């Protein structure tokens, strides 16, 4: 331990967060004793077992686009920083979560060109405030097919399975092989269709804003790393020409973040490492420069206390994700020497901000004055379909990164504030990776064998 925070405790808790999001019949490896079996009929309206995976946020919809982006990012964390997971004793836990979610994606892929991308209706789910185990509303399941396609979600799910096939190969080679075959098939489904016309049930929640060419690249990169089949690298590289642009221009948009919707930055970073080509270094460096010292004279907004601030809804998610990219690229022998130190220090600053450098932790159950009322139905555990009853959450959602402060560093801690005070799979995803790197650098010991037991 040589840093400002206990990064192993933070990593351990940030992984544990996913336990609390689990849907379906809980396996005996779950550490906590307060979540129970839930959503056991998922898929039965379509004749299939679609139980499992993760509830998305503070709700009980299963939205496979952010769920699969999460899947990919957790495996990317292991891919980069396995030795940190081994040292902290956290490898088994993050692999359990990766296996869990990719098992659910396999369930969601019951015919080559049939993929279930949602379980739950946003309207019905959101209208009730109570814990998962007692839900009584209908929970329809929704699918895309060749005639009603969803290339964005299908490709992102392909990425997740390909990445899992890599990092789970040592522990479970059989399952890793299964995941790779489903990844290949899903990738073909997304390429043959190149359309999101049938991806409708997530509208209002997780629309595909940027389109699917960023996911086509990203999934092909993971598939290349899983297979060593150079066709996938050809595709990955090719689809760069159709990546999201600054509107009205031919210039790839570097002013957002790697996130559930838009994975081109991570794809660029990995293509830079794989190929060494200046084209990809130019993409990822424009982005990381914009977030740090500036690019072509403009720089992301910063709060006074040092948060790089993209948007008021899940500001910490975007900054912590960019932190992980900054660490991965700065670890690369190809990164320019001086940018190494700029990028690393930027990543440290954003993770430290999350953990409490500004005076307050933004991670549930960790640090100084952490959030106590996250917008989360199951942690709260109302018996009265009411955010105000009980006044205090029944359960502590250890490790959950909340949305984050305003652009002036302020924050409140209100159950009703889903903009600043919700928690989500995608919010924790890059954060886990960035925490592994900080533990690698600075240590801080996890709480031995910590379990969230009431
Ligand atoms: O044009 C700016 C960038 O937009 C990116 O998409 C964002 C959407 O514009 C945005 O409405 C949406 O917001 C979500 C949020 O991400 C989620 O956590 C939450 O629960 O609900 C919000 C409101 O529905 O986010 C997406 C992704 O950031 C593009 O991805 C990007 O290419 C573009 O530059
Ligand atoms: O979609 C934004 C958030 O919605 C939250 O649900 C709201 C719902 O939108 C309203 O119609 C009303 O019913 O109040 C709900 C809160 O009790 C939902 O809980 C969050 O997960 C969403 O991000
Ligand atoms: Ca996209």
């Amino acid at each position: 331990a040589s840093g400002s925070f206990n990064y192993g405790e933070a990593l351990q808790k940030a992984i544990m967060f996913y336990e609390f999001q689990m849907s379906g019949k809980l396996p005996n490896w779950v550490r906590n004793n307060w979540r129970g079996d839930s959503a056991l009929k998922d898929g039965q309206d379509n004749g299939l077992d679609l139980t499992g995976g993760w509830f998305d946020a503070g709700d009980h919809v299963k939205f496979n686009l952010p769920m699969s982006y999460t899947g990919t990012m957790l495996s990317w964390a292991v891919y980069e920083y396995k030795d940190a997971f081994v040292k902290s004793g956290q490898l088994e836990h993050i692999l359990n979560q990766i296996e869990w979610v990719n098992d659910y994606f396999v369930k969601c892929h019951p015919s080559k060109y049939v993929y279930y991308y949602q379980v739950g209706d946003g309207s019905k789910d959101h209208a009730w405030w109570g814990p998962a185990e007692v839900m009584q509303m209908e929970r329809p399941s929704f699918k895309v097919t060749q005639s009603s396609p969803g290339s964005t979600v299908v490709a992102e799910t392909a990425a997740s399975l390909a990445a899992a096939s890599i990092v789970l190969k040592d522990r479970n080679p059989t399952k890793a092989a299964t995941y790779l075959q489903h990844a290949k098939e899903l990738y073909e489904f997304a390429e043959v269709t190149k359309s999101d016309a049938g991806y409708t049930a997530a509208n209002g929640y997780y629309n595909s804003w940027s389109g699917f060419y960023d996911e086509l690249s990203w999934a092909a990169v993971w598939l290349y790393l899983a297979t060593n089949d150079s066709t996938y690298l050809t595709k990955a590289e090719s689809y760069v020409q159709n990546w999201p642009k600054i509107s009205g221009s031919n210039t790839i948009d570097y002013k957002w973040a790697h996130c559930w919707d838009d994975v081109h930055n991570g794809a660029a970073l990995l293509l830079a490492k794989i190929t060494g080509k200046d084209i990809y270094k130019q993409i990822i460096e424009s982005h990381l420069d914009y977030w740090t010292t500036g690019y072509n004279g403009e720089r992301i907004k910063y709060t006074p206390k040092g948060l790089a601030w993209l948007d008021q809804w899940g500001s910490l998610r975007y900054a912590t994700t960019t932190a992980f990219l900054a660490f991965v690229y700065s670890d690369w022998v190809g990164c320019p020497s001086t940018k190494k130190e700029i990028y690393r220090k930027f990543g440290e600053s954003q993770i430290d901000y999350a953990l409490g450098s500004a005076g307050r932790s933004f991670v549930v159950g960790f640090g100084t004055n952490p959030p106590k009322r996250p917008h989360h139905r199951t942690a709260h555990s109302s018996w009265a379909d009411s955010q105000s009853i009980p006044s205090y959450h029944r359960h502590t959602l250890y490790g959950a990164l909340v949305g984050g402060p305003g652009s002036d560093d302020s924050y409140t801690d209100d159950i009703s504030n889903y903009v600043n005070n919700e928690v989500a799979c995608d919010y924790n995803a890059g954060f886990v990776g960035a925490l592994a790197k900080m533990y690698q650098l600075y240590g801080g010991n996890p709480i031995p064998d910590f379990k969230a037991i009431e």
